């Protein structure tokens, strides 16, 4: 381990071995000094115009962190295509992480003149929250992950966290965490860091779409032996009185047939069209938003439980806050136009999951008698019911991979709503920080903590290797399947490539459900 | 294996060994040529009067299939009685299936004169969908199962299936399956077929009724140490003002007592009386029906989640679509009269499950203050809640046995709603078909597929043996239990026997819950 | 491997061992940052004046590459002379490549004042395209190879490639390649790199000229026993009528003699004289150029198939685009004068290959009869014919060595037309790049890829050792052979040496065919 010796090589590749695929990606990173080496209490109350739904109390820290919770951090577009076009499923098995070729640079600023040089003896500090003692900030769809394109140099995100709050104030249970309290490895140029991790057992992601629907599992050609109430009143003319008539469900009465299952849970969202002219002329994104109520404040149930984005022929419709939406390259942070973002679609699950913008179904609302007509009620919120079956939200090339399951007494189907794998012991948080280097101190002793430091930052490479287990497709479907494919005809540029300006871009969201499977 | 040698014997019997009972039944079957040896696209759209709730797209195939998913296919009435009167539970363990004494006959039709003869060299084809690659059509309560009566010769059902559809059209994900794509055993008279299967671990069916109710589990003689808000206002006369009074639940206030559990989930159905005069005079079977909404179309939640058919003393009431209904011998397929069908009753579960035609309970609907009286809301749809306990629908001698659990990311309490055992790997589908035998072809070559075949059908016997594990009763109940019993006094015929015409009939539905068990 | 230790020595030499000769050359190189560390889509359509024949779509990359596909990269002039004056042939067997004594320097630019210093902790990245997954850019006669003169420091070429295009647009099949996707070795000053490679079996290059011609292989002294049609009409005066006369080819009728072979294939090029006055006064270089037509665009067949540059006594003539042409030291890039370039000559193959500017031969063009005189057609394009024999283009001291045979279903005599050895698995491409080193990043996190980098470049030495197998000459020719020789009389400077200015130059092209061989 010396100044003149590399401490690691560039490992970027993918190998397919059978029921496994191993991805490996390396990137060059840059880490500045955050918070001026300080920890700062940050808060936001209800003063000014800040609403109560957005209050918070927490801290910003001088630390940065590595994040690769995004599929494109590991799969190239072509690899993603190889995965989704041929496998009914897949899942993470184990990973290796490495930090190397570290270099700490210090910048001198005198008379407009700026010079940067190495500080051969400075160190960075690194450690993993292997015992999950820090607030788990990963799994919240934050920016700062390794770039999709291998040639892009990225900046390391700053670590910050939240605790309990009451307005802009802290409460008795509010917790303060000092990351310097943890043992951490100190590396100088020449030193490297690495660790291994094994994923817990988790189900394969459903990278397939159903080629059958819950309400169409019977034999088209045979009647049931079971009967259903088919008539409640006579029909012979005008002397119509009450009676009781029963019939057997059959090919023409599939909606009446007795069935064994029920569609998945529902939490109805407001519908909105991509054809603005068809929408009400008001600003309802928030006022008509589907939300949950937690201790006084409201949050969008975004994207909320997995529901079909729209029913047959209505591609223009989508749940106001019930789908993942990515931005196109350079889309504005605020009020970006529809043509600057990319809406995803969980259309593939219409097959088992209720459509996100409609009722779950209908229930009786009273007791009918001869003097009281029967009444019905529309169900727009339907929790788990015995016999329900459903699918989870799909995952995307540019979407999240996993999330830490909250440590609670209970929960229900812990599949992270934004999509992905829910893990009790997810990949550990990897914290990194440039060690503060005092600028000359006074010549006579003083109690005060130093606050004058040499200006510096660090850079180096990072590698992440993940082994994935594949669940091969075993279909007897005779006719060809749907497959993700590149466009055929000429185009100004190549999809999933760089610009004349060297800018890489992801033209569209790529899901995972192309192959089909029976129910 | 020769023309003159039987390839199997008649095995029909039952043996009880302790915590096991083995059923064995053989039947004679007949298989015609279906679809003229062809596969046909079948569809039903929204034209004519066909409603959208009944649209579909699928295929009919030239294949038949064996089905024995009906308890009476294995248990004789007496055996069913032996089972339900002495065991708290039971479940399937393993099975053996066999096809033998196969004979293919061809029929010649010339001048009104019809003759049938053997075609000693023809074959039938058989195979099991052991990898569940075909749409699983069993578990939809279709007719065509082996007959309850051993002497009845039955016809084999034709196999057909459904895929996705949009009206009467197919969509991109629609799948087409060719059963000739699968390896299959070909048998001539003299050949036989057989296979073995083992049921996955599954809970014992609850063949018992609770002799206690969820709201009556306390000691009748002792007060709780816990208190409840008992008074909100003074009582001394007319100067009545707000106050706070607390009391301890006790023998006379069992409805107020603190309890540990909640009744099972609810999805309220409209009530209907068997005394037509008490019903509203309108045709509400469908309009007031309890349904679920899936991709644009509605289906009856039939019979839906398990709920008590009626409360105390109301045997005349039942959920419009919340109970299994069987027909009596020869009941019409359409608009059969009440006296021609047999309604089942889940009355035994009033003990833990909400009554199907009433509310789950009551919740607060606002925040009361001195100027605002408290308001309440009736709950008619209640999904899973921590602390709930419930029972499943009972199974019946003439009811279904199992159903394949849909292949989905999630589900909740996968007990098939029509009743029975939910299995991830249920008994495989057994497909059978008579091999097409060309009638003379032209004398000079022609591209076209032959469409002229010898007319023939097949017949033979089929055996199914299933081993069931019994959960013996261990009750300390002092007084006698309720038991299913034959009627004592004279009758025109014998229940569960044949007619003067040789017709077998099942006079009533026979449940499984006679013995009792504490909560 | 340290900052103060050399990681390799200077190996420049040649050793002759018998049927082998091992060349070894080392050079000092310099590598700048290319494309500002970016990948850029580059294109050229049909707008402005750009013709369709020159359209293209591809990418420029931040990578450089090593190239030594030029004989003078390995053989000194004297060594080349030792080779060509004594061997009938030779070929590459194996090679060793090495990168060492690497130094990365960073340049600071403040107030017109420029300073360069070491960046002891920076790295370069290197890797070989050992599986031929990148577009093979070598073998296209590009500049950037190691210099002929060992003392010259050279600049490393930038890597770029082309894919399919339609005008200036890309198409569906267009491919984008990221070199950071490949595993690569990272070296700091002190680290080194190296690899070994073995050439596939390939024929010896024909470093000889034939001392016999295809049409002169018979015995000068003996008649053939075979006859040929020698007369078609009588000769006795004016009563001349048709007849049939046959004769035996002999010493005076060698042009009529029956022969076993045919001259090599032909693709006639337009002739041009070095005496401008003898040329047509028009600009026909392109309009009269010999070309091939591929998907809408035309390319010069340059130099095209191997054909003799000129026939006897016409050294002044040459195919407009059918010979290799090198420039003299400092010849302009555009419109260089005839006296500034050096034309090569494949004159040695007149012996078997058609002359490049004349017909292949003559064929019948009709069916002659007594009323129809026979007609003939001149053949200017003649593809492979049974019995043909030919020679390939010679190779030159300053010419290319090998080319990768295109991966296609078929091909014919895959000897690269520009000259050299055609290999299915040629020496791998060696890619190199300076790793980007971020200049200080912002102090608060930002999504954007860094675009501010420290200015730097690298330098070091490179070694290439190749082992060549020689095919010794075994001639019984009595009289001396032609040999390449230095001029005898006084001259201003020494051929193949430096200037008074220190500039090395190659005064002339040196072929390989001096010794002779019978057919
Ligand atoms: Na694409
Ligand atoms: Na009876
Ligand atoms: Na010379």
């Amino acid at each position: 381990d010396g100044v003149g010796s590399s401490s690691g090589n560039w490992h970027c590749d993918s190998t397919w071995l059978g029921d496994r695929v191993i991805t490996t990606s390396t990137r060059t990173w840059a880490l500045p000094t955050y918070n001026n080496h300080l920890y700062k209490q940050i808060s936001n109350g209800t003063s000014g115009g800040a609403t109560n739904d957005n209050t918070y109390f927490g801290y910003s820290t001088p630390w940065g962190y590595f994040d690769f919770n995004r599929f494109h951090c590991h799969f190239s577009p072509r690899d993603w295509q190889r995965l989704i076009n041929n496998n009914w499923g897949f899942r993470p098995k184990r990973l290796s992480f490495k930090l190397f070729n570290i270099q700490v640079k210090e910048v001198t600023q005198n008379e407009g003149t700026k010079t940067i040089a190495n500080n051969l003896t400075s160190t960075i500090q690194v450690f993993t929250d292997s015992e999950y003692q820090l607030p788990y900030v990963l799994g919240s769809a934050h920016q700062g992950c390794l770039p999709p394109f291998p040639a892009d140099v990225f900046m390391i995100p700053q670590y910050g966290y939240l605790t309990l709050n009451n307005g802009s104030q802290a409460v008795g249970r509010s917790s303060f965490y000092c990351l310097e309290y943890f043992p951490s490895q100190m590396l100088r140029t020449g030193n490297n860091f690495q660790f291994t991790y094994t994923f817990e057992d988790v189900p394969f992601h459903s990278s397939y779409a159903h080629s059958q629907s819950l309400d169409r599992l019977m034999n088209p050609l045979i009647d049931q032996y079971l009967y259903y109430l088919s008539r409640t009143q006579t029909t012979g003319g005008t002397a119509n009185t009450q009676t009781l008539g029963f019939s057997q469900g059959g090919p023409n009465t599939m909606a009446n047939q007795a069935k064994n299952w029920l569609p998945g849970p529902c939490y109805r969202q407001q519908r909105v069209s991509t054809t603005t002219g068809q929408n009400n002329n008001s600003n309802f994104a928030w006022t008509a938003g589907t939300k949950y109520h937690l201790n006084g404040r409201n949050s969008l149930a975004n994207p909320g439980i997995a529901m079909a984005t729209h029913k047959d022929d209505e591609e223009r419709f989508f749940p106001s806050n019930g789908i993942l939406i990515f931005g196109k390259q350079n889309a504005a942070r605020d009020n970006a136009d529809y043509s600057d973002v990319m809406l995803t679609s969980e259309e593939e699950i219409k097959t088992t999951n209720p459509v996100a913008t409609e009722e779950y179904g209908i229930v009786a609302d009273n007791l009918q008698q001869q003097n009281t007509a029967p009444q019905i009620g529309t169900v727009n919120s339907q929790g788990a019911l015995p016999g329900m079956v459903w699918q989870n939200r799909d995952v995307y090339l540019q979407g999240p991979i996993w999330a830490k399951i909250p440590h609670t007494d209970g929960n229900f189907h812990p599949s992270p709503l934004m999509g992905g794998f829910g893990l009790k012991h997810p990949p550990p948080q990897i914290l990194i920080k440039n060690t503060p280097v005092p600028a000359d101190p006074p010549t006579t002793f003083n109690q005060s903590k130093l606050n004058s430091f040499i200006t510096q930052y660090s850079t180096g490479q990072v590698s992440v290797e993940i082994e994935w287990e594949l669940q091969k497709e075993n279909s007897k479907r005779w006719n060809p399947e749907i497959q993700y494919t590149s466009n055929y005809y000429k185009s100004t540029s190549v999809d999933f490539a760089v610009n004349t300006e060297g800018v890489y871009s992801e033209p569209r969201p790529i899901g995972t459900r192309y192959l089909t499977r029976n129910l």
